[PDB]
DNA sequence: CAGCTCTGTACGTGAGCGATGGACAGCT
DNA sequence: AGCTGTCCATCGCTCAGTACAGAGCTG
């Protein structure tokens, strides 16, 4: 990457992008090389976020990685993976790797309580429900989850990882559906706080 | 048996690598 | 014309979680 080895990256982080009163928190599993080469959010080719995120209207203009930062004072959006260390794939992770990033988790979302934590990943919503609900299913669906975070109003959503890894949504295209289902979301609990 | 957990297998796009060679212009 | 090197179009290729079957486990 630019002359930067794979040793290198693996040694970087990705700082969180956390305020209060976020409509909706983006919970990636861990930094990919490119997100640790970065310092940013979903950057490089093999991830469809940016994209899906205009798709939807989530954003009005087409961003970038660049832009994360600005995503809670304009968008109300933010940013946490479920585990800190960089990997080339999710797969290189332990079982302890993932539930010692729940627990984080969970004590991160109970302190800045966004309206919806959104899992970007089928996988890492898997362990987190196993982990802090004490429920495995059986059978696990994407969208809007049963239980709320802990001690908190928070909404669990769950989308198919904007990694192009996957291919059952082999193009952005093909995930724009739950960023659209994101939004309406975010919208109805609007319209409710707004009725009481 | 019947639900489970665990493990290994199989799967589509499209962006962008290095490699290759065609178009083309400078020079003689 | 003959030669050459650069540019860049284009190539083949790689690769950035999910679903599910079946083995193993347990009530």
């Amino acid at each position: 990457f630019n002359g930067v080895s794979e040793a290198e990256l693996l040694t970087k982080t990705l700082p969180d992008i956390l305020t209060f009163n976020l409509d909706i928190v983006i919970i990636g599993i861990n930094p990919g090389l490119m997100a640790a080469y970065k310092g940013h959010h979903y950057p490089g080719p093999g991830n469809h976020f940016w994209k899906c995120l205009f798709m939807s209207g989530l954003s009005e203009v087409q961003l970038n990685h660049m832009d994360d930062h600005t995503l809670p004072g304009k968008y109300g959006i933010g940013f946490t993976n479920m585990v800190e260390r960089t990997t080339p794939g999710s797969k290189d992770l332990s079982s302890k790797e993932f539930r010692e990033g729940g627990r984080i988790l969970v004590q991160k979302l109970q302190k800045y309580q966004p309206r919806i934590a959104v899992f970007n990943g089928k996988c890492i919503y898997e362990i987190f429900s196993k982990e802090v609900f004490g429920v495995k299913v059986k059978n696990l669906e994407f969208g809007l989850q049963p239980h709320k975070i802990p001690d908190t109003e928070t909404l669990c959503y769950v989308m198919p990882s904007s990694s192009a890894r996957c291919a059952q949504f082999p193009r952005a295209q093909d995930k724009v559906h739950y960023y659209i289902k994101l939004k309406d979301l975010r919208d109805q609990l609007k319209g409710i706080e707004r009725n009481m």
